[PDB]
């Protein structure tokens, strides 16, 4: 209409520091509230909130303002926050590893992140995968006695064995042991062709499931193997499960049950197989659970840890066919307690093209909490125009295309007189430069 | 194996009181524990846990004995009881309907019920379908650009506002507008929905959208919730491709919350409160789902003591409209944006209209019952009267039953049918407990 809707459209558009949208969201800001000596760790309020439409991984990381910088700990270092959701208020891990104390001023009061929020399409699972089984003469020695009947849209099996139990000690779990079987039934009217994952909807004993499944179609027989959780194993099992066809791209190596729970549409929470205590004489746990995710190249899969205050958890690419591995770090200043199935983290699932390989790195790898860094470079740096999100930590990269829109919002405390808002990208790279943030001490938990 | 590995197999899969498993579950109660006046509610506790492996929709309603039986209240009459998730404890409004109280053994203090589980397949719906358009005016300028899998659509206008009154909502009114913008490269023979990403204002949103091929614009239609709609809108969409075999006719946000794989919860849109005086208030939303008989839609509302809210199969194209009426001795008090009930869908062929009746109905919770009859158009269905539809064991979500031991008595005992897929707990006693506060 008239020159005056140019104008509120416009101002629509470009938003103020209460009201922004990007795909990156820039934070440049100053620490003050009091101060931090080195060697301790405190909660650093950035005053500022995310929101997204769609449930997505809101990340902040620090920021590496070039291409050669390296994911080496900093003085002022800012422990990567990874939240899944659709709103987050960034409250991040402040390490001072640096020499000095931090006055309230001085060059060294000016620490900068980058905030995003990755999307989580819909990434289908096979939990029970029927694997193709290696043995042949003798084969099994149909162990069990099923019956099966075809329902509308899968095969169900009505199954009951008197188990051979053995006592496998493990001392990643909790209760140091499980109690293993195997045994294998006729697949009978299942066409093992067409099926290609089970699901137990029933059992006679509450700590007993089914842990993996193979198939031989030369013999006709499936395999199952039995996982119990408990000091004395049953006698004899029922056993009522469906045999289906799945063709999910993403198969588990075993049921992710007990150890990875699954989220909707999108990824597992990893859950403590133990209870730890790390203290600085023990200062790192390793986390590791007897899985692993085979997707043939077609999704990445990466896990992004809780947001524990004065720890350390690894973040980012885990490689198909290994055991899922996760190294957990103290760095705070105070003893922190892991509980049993307590979560660690999240494993989330990404299409074949989202994130690409830099250049020029061997692969993708996993890095700590506190080296997680996020960069802004241009497509130039594909060969060794336009700015791509960097991971360097992760050695891959995206483009702010296939990101998802962020609400910023800085709170009008945070501002001063200093403070102003740049563009880039037609908009989609906003930065909020010379904001105030405030330093917290960290909670007792 | 041994003639002893015979017997330990086949008493692991016949169960127990403590650990059962079955397809439909029957129930078979004395209520005991007090007194329950005629004309007056309490809770009647089961004493049963059900168990399922994955999420469903757990349902537990009084038992027709007969194909034959009417679903009309009875002197002693359960409200059925819907609840979604993996687990439940089956507690339920008992109502003292019919002349006399109850009293301890008075004569016929045995009440049945049936309890099953359906399933909750993956359903995804379109929130905003592109449906098309009926007859120009570009009013607003976008900046289409091409991302990895869909388009994204950047939009700024200055809307004409129109103020709607609408008694149904808590505000009394909402604000609408509407304007097009030109498809550019998008094909509309190819993408068929939005999903919108951001809005400078955080009370406006898109509540449909229609395209008109010949004219290749795209029409989209604004809602805003609050006293002053904004003079000027940036928009951020998404036009893509979805393929959903069930969309809705509006954006369903803000009645009904999308629900994961399957499903939509409905939020009251108006605070109400039912009284001996207005013992009825009927909710309804300008919303409605398209399936084209790919699937069925049925509400399964709240447990709310003392009310009853209909309940099953939801017409297609009609706006999603629920009674809830009064049945509690006590004023009961509804808030505005508290859930209802959950509309799930069924793919085609899980319930079938029960020959004999014109089609598929809707019920109050009182009146909802279930029973156990044979293919009468040899083995058992599920047939539930209260909708004129019925199911087959077999697709229904294995269950795993623990009655409690304390509900048991010596002369308890356990009943099993069509080779174990019914199983029956009958003379076990159930509690009579008050209503809780409001």
């Amino acid at each position: 209409s008239s020159e005056a809707a140019a104008i509120s459209e416009a101002e629509a558009a470009s938003g103020s520091f209460g009201r922004l949208h990007c795909q990156v969201l820039r934070l440049i800001t100053n620490v003050e509230g009091g101060s931090l000596e080195a060697g301790r760790l405190r909660l650093l309020d950035l005053r500022t909130n995310i929101e997204v439409s769609r449930p997505s991984v809101l990340c902040c990381f620090q920021e590496n303002k070039s291409p050669h910088d390296t994911v080496d700990l900093t003085d002022l270092n800012i422990k990567g926050r990874c939240v899944v959701g659709e709103q987050d208020r960034l409250l991040v891990d402040l390490n001072n590893f640096g020499p000095r104390r931090l006055t309230p001023g001085s060059e060294n009061n000016t620490v900068s992140v980058l905030a995003f929020a990755l999307p989580l399409d819909r990434v289908p699972v096979s939990g029970l995968h029927l694997f193709q089984s290696q043995r042949e003469e003798n084969r099994p020695r149909m162990e069990a006695r099923a019956i099966i009947r075809r329902t509308a849209h899968h095969w169900a099996v009505r199954l009951t064995v008197t188990p051979n139990w053995r006592r496998r000690t493990d001392s990643s779990l909790e209760a140091g042991q499980i109690f293993v079987s195997q045994f294998a039934f006729r697949a009978g009217a299942i066409p093992l062709t067409l099926v290609d994952a089970l699901e137990q909807l029933a059992c006679s004993d509450p700590n007993t499931y089914i842990h993996k499944t193979e198939t031989d179609e030369r013999g006709q027989w499936i395999m199952l193997f039995l996982h119990h959780d408990s000091p004395h194993p049953p006698t004899s099992v029922f056993l009522h499960f469906s045999v289906y066809t799945h063709r999910a791209e993403v198969v588990a190596r075993h049921n992710p049950y007990p150890h990875l729970r699954r989220l909707p549409d999108n990824g597992f929470q990893l859950l403590i197989p133990k209870s730890f205590t790390l203290t600085r004489i023990h200062p790192e746990y390793i986390v590791q659970i007897q899985n692993a995710f085979e997707t043939n190249q077609t999704h990445d899969t990466i896990f992004f840890p809780e947001n524990i205050p004065g720890v350390s958890i690894e973040a980012g690419p885990l490689p198909d066919r290994v055991r899922i591995t996760l190294r957990v770090t103290l760095t705070g200043d105070q003893a922190v307690h892991l509980e049993h199935r307590q979560p660690l983290g999240r494993i989330h699932f990404f299409r074949r093209g989202f994130w690409t390989l830099t250049p020029g790195k061997p692969d993708k790898i996993k890095r700590p909490q506190v080296q997680l860094r996020a960069g802004l470079f241009p497509r130039s740096n594909v060969m060794r125009g336009a700015l791509t999100l960097v991971i360097p930590s992760w050695h891959v990269f995206a483009s702010l295309d296939d990101l998802v829109p962020l609400t910023v919002s800085v709170q009008h405390a945070a501002l001063r007189p200093t403070s102003y808002l740049r563009s880039d990208m037609d908009g989609d790279v906003r930065t909020a430069a010379d904001i105030s943030s405030t330093l917290r001490s960290v909670p007792a938990p």
